[PDB]
């Protein structure tokens, strides 16, 4: 029993955490087969931070201005191209560490597990959501360009997140594997605000029926909504509509758990309209949008 | 910035995770050199674990009534012994992804990172504080039995928690690393109850001066409080006694800070006085307590 934010074991990708360095521009760098993808920000001297012309940068530079360091081995590029927003520098050296790898985009609203680095050096693991305005709400500090997010599925690791910048709010964001940015971002040194968010509806359903199959139970009553009279009110409190999609892959739970979705909706309406009276559920205050029905499948029972 | 429940990087740990099985009863175990280290309820079956006397149970086991797996190398045992709680089977092969380790004890109020394990696969990890009545708030599942607590210190694995079983209001019993249990329980298949739970204080405070150095300060205010008086409204509030170490332990906190320990005391008294108001922290609407002086100095 019990119910926390769980990341996903991050010895795989510590295995990969590398550190790039150009000029006196540092940042860390993943290291898969005979490649080490970074930010390409690397490229970058101070004066170039702030309006860039990446393409123009890149070719002023040759295989031997980058120095990747990897422990304390140096590894030497022997190539070097430029993929979207992402530096590729081919080494010598194909990491014996390199697990099974897949590069894959995530979907606002899925969650993933984020391994902080600084100087090549893996500091922390935590779990994050990617927002739906494509910020994550996480825990960074100078230094940690270049972390990655990253699932676990069967042994393999889908890297899905390359972390970018913090921008004024405190959020952060960043890339895929392929150089593309989640939301509206570049990566030049100036001032971008995150988006109007939203919170996580089929998230927030998930996380009540884990609370359900945990021992919490006080904020269940007998009332039903239609899909329709719960979405009024999630606008009004500012909650994505809720699909039929996302009821589907809500069965399972609603299943193991014999309460209707909608019986779920008509409960969060009332936990929306009425707060919580000084309660709480699962050990939290607020509602929490961050765990996806796959986050409470594995592990709850 | 930002602020989240970070745990330590777990690949020194996954390197060490095997499945122990003994009879038709199988857990996790913790492979360090050629000892593979886990709770001694496995030489039990389903008749001994009611109320067992392992003493006996152990003279009649032998080495080959212990079969360990790691990955498909089944590890052979060359010797057995017990460690109060733990037993200890010494295989022939030594683990070669042994990190430099330690066998630490925590007290109450303190925090470390948790390993699940199943059948000897890491399946996550997470952070978790001893809580004052010696449980842990984790997230376990059958299987899970083996798994370990850690900290880790410049690559130096501290191991402070073995797993052992969970009582019946969903925390989690366990020992260190020699087999002493935390707190007032046995390792026994019979209805343990966990005692009264107190809030720990000084965590309290690092957090809220976290959030300080995160930039929220709407919760201070002017007034200020001695240590008595502050004391007097925590007893009533279910909070521990904050002592004279814990003041000069959040020091640096305030020191950087720039607000008083007593300050932060008086702010802390106004909040559990008023609540919070529909008002956040940190993105938590109550007062958290499973941040330790050091773990905020590590993430701010
Ligand atoms: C707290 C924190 C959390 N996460 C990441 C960070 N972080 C960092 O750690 N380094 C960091 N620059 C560096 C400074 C270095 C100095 N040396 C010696 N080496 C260095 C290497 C790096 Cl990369 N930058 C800014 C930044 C990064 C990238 Cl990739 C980018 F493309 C544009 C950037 O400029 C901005 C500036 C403002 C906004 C806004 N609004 C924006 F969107 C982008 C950052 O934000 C900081
Ligand atoms: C959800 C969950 C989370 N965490 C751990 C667990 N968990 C488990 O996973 N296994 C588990 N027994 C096993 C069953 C197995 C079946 N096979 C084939 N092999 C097995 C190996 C183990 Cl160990 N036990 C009970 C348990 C463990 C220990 Cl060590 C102990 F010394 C006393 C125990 O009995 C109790 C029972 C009740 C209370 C109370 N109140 C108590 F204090 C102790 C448990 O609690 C379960």
């Amino acid at each position: 029993s019990g119910f926390r934010k769980m990341a996903f074991p991050s010895g795989k990708v510590e295995g990969c955490m590398v550190q790039v360095t150009c000029g006196t521009t540092t940042l860390n760098g993943l290291w898969l087969d005979d490649v080490v993808y970074c930010p390409r920000h690397v490229i970058c001297t101070s004066e170039d931070m702030l309006n860039p012309n990446y393409e123009d940068l890149l070719i002023r530079k040759s295989n031997h201005n980058f120095l990747v360091q990897a422990g304390n081995v140096q590894l030497r590029v022997i190539g070097h191209s430029m993929q979207n927003c992402v530096l590729k520098l081919k080494v010598d050296t194909a990491n014996p560490k390199t697990p099974k790898y897949k590069f894959v985009r995530i979907q606002p609203g899925q969650t993933f597990s984020v391994l902080a680095c600084y100087n090549g050096s893996p500091s922390g693991v935590y779990q994050c959501a990617m927002r739906p305005n494509f910020t994550i709400k996480g825990s960074f500090l100078n230094g940690s360009c270049g972390s990655v997010g990253f699932n676990i599925d069967y042994d393999c690791v889908s890297f899905c997140y390359m972390h970018h910048m913090e921008l004024p709010t405190g959020v952060h964001a960043g890339t895929d594997l392929e150089g593309n940015f989640y939301g509206p971002f570049v990566d030049r040194q100036t001032a971008q605000a995150a988006g109007t968010d939203t919170t996580i509806t089929v998230n927030v359903l998930a996380w009540l029926y884990a609370a359900v199959i945990n021992g919490d139970r006080w904020f269940l009553n007998r009332f039903t909504t239609t899909l329709n009279d719960f979405n009024l009110v999630a606008m009004k409190y500012n909650y994505e509509p809720l699909t039929q999609d996302h009821v589907d892959i809500l069965g399972p739970l609603s299943a193991q758990t014999g309460i209707a979705v909608l019986d779920m909706c008509a409960s969060l309406k009332e936990l929306l309209q009425n707060g919580m009276n000084g309660r709480t559920i699962l050990g939290s205050a607020l509602l929490e949008d961050e765990f996806t029905p796959f986050d409470v499948v594995r592990q709850c029972s």
